[PDB]
């Protein structure tokens, strides 16, 4: 059977692509081949930014309504198929249906809250600051945009940073990941169907040499990027050279703090259901547990609890998380925990070895919980991407405050407990602005802004609220000083104002 | 006999230095030794921070309606003694009476912003995210905060940095600039005599031995330093790798663009007080003066205007531009005038060589106009900051608008003319964030941001305004997920808290 | 006599009544008979207003996420019936199709407008009023809303009036014009069609008899009415008797004043276009001319600019202006032109007495531009509302600015000139609240509201806009008398709270 | 027997009054003369505003940030001077030392939320909608603004009359109450120096013949007043006829109603510390009462809860009633009573011969509740201004809304129940917007509006809060139209796009 590839949105519709090198698509629950992916040549992606150049007036020249309806009309056609996109997701990804639809779920609240920006996006004047002064300010569109996605989220990410692009009157050449681009592909015939003109959004596909090619073009205004460390510095500094923005939202690792206050159960059942959960490709996990003073004693009942989750593909019912996304992650996460056993980490919990039935060609990962580690090992000093699961052993809060203020990647933290005076200590004296209170994961709500302090957040703007304006739009000034003379025609002016 | 030395303000108390190397400062119109300031040294430095650290906690700990009180006292105290803070810059900078006063005149304008917030203290609360779950953010402060001020403002750019973060929970660490530094010993004084505890700002001299104590020291989290381009890049590259915030604003090389259907007198009155005034020592000074169409022919009587300003020292009544602050920088703008003509240009007013009556010995500089510049000499792509402008002849608006979106050194741009169709085409095809219609110095207003531009700014932050308030602080969400689900103690919860 | 009658909308299906004052509606172009509206009886207006109190509470508790998705189809609808809108509206009222092109425009754009209200139907949030005592407040629907269009317009006042009304959760009457019922009809079809309930838009036929029943009934809470001052003043009144909101902005004469510095073409043909569109029956018709300086000179070009137009039917290629509503009109512009003729004011151009081929029976009026007018005739203090361009003539724009201000109706303005401050020192030295350079018509987007003055507008509100949500709801203000002294499970409110 | 006269307020500084017509001041504690009214005439009454004007140019011109910073330092002599007002208003007004600091805590209050007026005082300055066009509203000032106080609260209500106008760039010229010229006089005292320039705001004294000047004279814009159903209805009318807008804020007689389910220990506290508090005429108090189920139980219950507190002078501690403001008043309260009395409404708790021990001369009230009381009853319908409480002996829970609705004064209620639906279902078709769900009074919050449903306002507009600029400020919007054809002169304008 004919493998159905995918085929890029340059124009106003799926076209194919012309190159000659493929990616592979491979189910991660089975390993097969599901797709393949072009890599098309400098000629179609300059094409692409072409196309962009050609609807960027006309898509400028528009209404703030006018562009947010498009939005508003676009979250209810993907609230009316969220199955579909939640199925391509599983399949391509390996989450759990409840994941994938959880996905796309929290990828609409962000085209919700890119439907106010009529109020936003409007400019202040206040006039009679000086004699016949008067200022004005105005917020202009950017351009053309760019953005790269990673393979953790295929339709978050997306659903991110072309939406409010779009509604501040710019146009995005967007990069879907190499190995889940179908929700996109989806998302944009959607875009399409809910009366977006064409050009708007051009999808292009590689995997090194069009995120290449993105800060190349001068043309190329703004940059969107959610991946890790590794590109995600290469990408800046690659950016700031050509003169261009840049926003990233590199991979971090919370760390969270348990205490005995805190409810043994429910704390336990958070603990195991955000470390292991989605199999841990998420973009804030909570991988490092710290149990304080005796909360170090639920160990094995943490092993327990850890032990009852479901290891299966994310079509099968009743599953908690799936496979990984490519079996070179498995390699990873094994010689991970071959470190940490090799320098004495005792693991209690090992999935390295765990073959679930009716997927055997699979990247499948078990709960791996990892326990006695120093803040000296790979383990603890790498970003882990998978179910794996390291608990620090201190004594006192502050000896937990001192190693979850120098961890160097950190989106945010948990502290598990009942008294309010130690849990408002720990939130004013950390480093992280996402500090959550019996709270496993904390999210930055689209609602919100989001606090990545130094080494997990490149760039100095956001993607939504009163920062993603501010990125994907340019400030001006105007103080224009009108003499009165001219109010009647008989007069001309040969005097100057005072400061 | 003696010369009064500056002392520094470590503690609370105007101790004097122990060090033996010193700087003389002299009087830019006599060329004598005026003062002398020390080079800090480590040990003087250290016991800054130590004092700086021993007071945030009770300056943090205090509300927002006794920290502003303070600055409105403090703005109170400056406008009651601004006779005297204006004598001191006109006898160490050069700037003459009128412009000293306008310099604290506007200071005190923005130490009126740093008070009337109100809005962005510790934050606003928008509950309803989940089930009886918050999302209350809360403002935080820093730390320790550091400044470095050039000697274009030592009245203005002091009142920029520390009222703006003090009032903020934070401290300061404020270094005035080498030639200078008489006019912030006063500005200092009036704040510990305005109800401000002793360590919530110190004061400490060097030229950079003390920056790089700044730019090391792992305590300050806060870097503001205004000044040129080769010092502000070496600042901002040694205070981001050590992993602190730093906003550096570099000078400006603004353009305007004149009209025939202008106004002459108003816009020839308008261009010699932007060129030639405070000496050209400005941030944003029309340096260039493009005459578009038939203005080519103002030339002569703009030569006649610059050839009524007074030059003479500051104390004198009648004087309209001062001496330069330095002996380098008249051999510097001599240098750059004599360029001109050995590139090919034409020097229409020379005031290379003046001679003062009774002040033959300082660095004085008479409005110097070089006309027939092209945009490839030494006299186009230098920051002059002295009296000269450089006038340039076209004969349509295309061409005024490309020279002025082909320089990387303007933030800001002028358009003299009396259509409101001109005016408005050149606001909207030019490439700046401060433009300004008929206003020979567009200076953001205190309400405003000093918006940068692509090399006159090196940040994402302003000094002053909205932005400015926003640099001093940090910003820290809080799920609780902790709610009245045991008001009525009956039974444990055991339910997951979902959406 | 096979002419249609109009039907109802009692409960959601046309049903027809049972009555004898069937009124005759004439065409404007021929004068002949097209159709019967019948004069509701009180058992009709009391079964409608019947049906809106019982789906009233059906669409108050509904979603305001559905209601939105109801506005949006019918936005939709809308757009795709389009033609037909428009050969209604050019049938009844006679305006060209390219005008009822642009009606229905902005008729789909007030609707867009409306469908953005996610973030209006809410009220304000303050917290922190006293010790935990918190307030949550909202707006409610007010209750049953009723509507009279006018002849003016008749596909942009119900678009203005019902769908605004109905959004926010409320039930509305429409009383349609007695003169051009027939676009309301297919409004409300497709309107019901997108889904809406049967039976919260409910539409009431009758002459004087309806409105005084609107104005009687006392569960018709809030009423909306555009259209002469006359019944304006009157239902105004007959309200207030009862107690009841009524906005009743009823229009506005504009002046324009042309400089001598202005583009002759374009002054004279805006000024052509806005005196002469529509048949001169619009709400903001600029029906004078101010000419100011050397512009007399411009009198006779204008003249010719009103020859150059095709007096035509609705549906005629070519047709730039169309025939009268109402005989009565027709007559009314003869008076006036024969009063202006007596009153000593020369007419240059004579559109009184006109024939068009094959339409030498509807009522059709050219072009009359009375020249020589003084503000002391009758031709400029009347209501005209047809092809009359009163031209007043001066020599100062003093003279021009007080001619405007002493004028006892109209809220607009238009000024015309190639300056930048001959149009900046005129919108001040006026008052009133719409001023228009180079824009004959000042009436800004749907985002703002119609401002209006004595005889243009009464009421609580002036229109529609982000007050429109204000007018048709109450203001919803709860507390929160829940304190921590019964948290867990402890005495009762029993201390005695202080201030 | 030379009492001190309070001067007049015009200037500047304080005037004493030359007219031979004077009116003095009592104290309501023993009846002795205080001070003088200084009564002018049209010798400075018309100069008053000539100051004002004079003023006017000099505070519009000023920016908002400086404008507010006298209001900011207002706040705080206001905190300081807190008990100097408080005895002031208790020896004039005649309440306890509680409810005088209150009036002036909250009215301090209002002061501090209207220096928040910098961001909302600006406009709206929209991007270009449309090629070569631009919309820019403005908030400009009126002019002299005025305002009228009763002897109701002489801190609160003119705490919201000159900090709301000043600080939209008007003038004021305030005429407070007869009663008590010693509040009002110290804090325009301390106004003046916070740094107001002098002539910002006046002050005149007299009687009806000034307020009927204030009405008729042509140089005022704005009227702001707050009285009886008399008083509000003439100012309002005289003030629509002279073409001044007006906000009166007449009388309200307010409910109370009780529902059974409801703890009474606190509850029958509120009912007597609302209505009878210092004499408790506020426009949010439970003058009325419905008793429906268990509460009607309670008839003697709050007798016993009434005759707890005791009636005292204000100055000694441990009071809860106060002196009234005249002997007449009294008399008239006594009469009004007596009118109940004699018509059915039995007298429970007999309140009319309360001469409290040592104060014989005082007009000393107490508890005075009237029981068995019927909606065709006079006292129950008309206004009381006493400490009365009208407890109503009904059953009926749907009906209590029909009892609510048909008291024109629906400015105030109360829902004495645990239950939320109930509640919810009454304030649902409940004409007053601040319901009274277990608080003592309903008190909006300075940033909200306090406006009277039907009976109890003459007006259309609100009072305070971010409505503040709605009423003190005009709304000038200006669509500009500067084409791009125009900017190089090369290039003559013919093109005009007509739609």
């Amino acid at each position: 059977s004919s493998v159905p590839t995918v085929k890029l949105f340059i124009g106003g519709k799926f076209v194919e692509s012309k190159s000659d090198k493929w990616i592979d698509i491979h189910n991660p629950a089975t390993n097969e081949v599901i797709g393949r992916v072009p890599q098309a040549t400098k000629a179609e992606m300059d094409a692409a930014i072409a196309s962009c150049k050609r609807a960027f007036p006309a898509w400028a020249d528009t209404s703030v309504l006018s562009r947010q309806q498009v939005l508003l009309r676009y979250q209810q056609l993907i609230k009316e198929n969220l199955k579909e996109i939640a199925k391509l997701i599983t399949l391509e990804q390996g989450k759990t249906l409840a994941d994938a639809e959880g996905d796309v779920f929290r990828g609409l609240q962000v085209v919700e809250h890119a439907c106010s920006v009529t109020s936003l996006m409007m400019g202040e004047t206040m006039p009679s600051i000086t004699k016949d002064m008067d200022l004005y300010s105005y917020r202009l569109p950017l351009g053309v945009c760019a953005g790269i996605a990673p393979f953790n989220f295929p339709a978050m990410i997306p659903l991110w940073m072309f939406p409010m692009a779009m509604v501040c009157g710019n146009t995005f050449l967007m990069k879907p990941s190499e190995r889940v681009p179908g929700a996109t592909m989806l998302l944009a015939k959607l875009l399409q169907d809910s009366g977006a003109p064409d050009g708007t959004l051009n999808i292009i596909h590689g995997q090194h040499e069009a995120v290449n090619f993105i800060c190349d073009h001068p043309d190329i205004k703004a940059i969107s990027f959610v991946g890790y460390n590794k590109a995600g510095e290469y990408i800046f500094e690659r950016g700031s050279r050509h003169g261009k923005r840049v926003q990233a939202n590199m991979g971090a690792k919370n760390h969270g703090v348990v205490m005995p206050d805190a409810n043994k159960e429910n704390t336990l059942n958070q603990l195991v259901g955000a470390a292991f959960g989605a199999a841990g490709q998420r973009c804030m996990a909570l991988s490092t547990a710290v149990l304080v003073g005796e909360a170090k004693k639920w160990l094995p009942e943490l092993v327990e609890h850890a032990k009852n989750l479901r290891v299966n593909a994310g079509d099968q019912p009743g599953a908690d998380l799936g496979p990984l996304i490519t079996p070179q992650a498995k390699e990873r996460v094994c010689n991970l925990i071959d470190s940490g056993t090799k320098e004495g980490a005792s693991i209690l919990l090992d999935g390295r070895k765990i073959k679930v039935k009716g997927y055997e060609n699979g990247n499948f990962v078990g709960p791996t919980i990892i326990s006695n580690v120093k803040p000296n090992m790979t383990c603890y000093k790498e970003e882990i991407f998978g179910p794996v699961l390291v608990v620090l052993e201190t004594e006192t809060l502050d000896e937990a405050i001192q190693i979850v203020n120098n961890n160097p990647y950190g989106n945010g933290t948990a502290i598990f407990t009942t008294n309010g005076a130690t849990a408002r200590k720990y939130a004013h004296l950390v480093d992280v602005g996402q500090v959550g209170v019996n709270v496993p994961i904390p999210v930055p709500l689209p609602m919100f802004s989001f606090t990545g302090s130094r080494s997990s957040f490149r760039g100095d703007t956001n993607f939504y609220g009163k920062q993603g304006i501010q990125f994907y739009t340019q400030l001006k000034t105007i103080t224009s000083q009108w003499k009165e003379e001219d109010a009647t025609l008989s007069s001309p002016a040969v005097v100057m104002p005072t400061m």
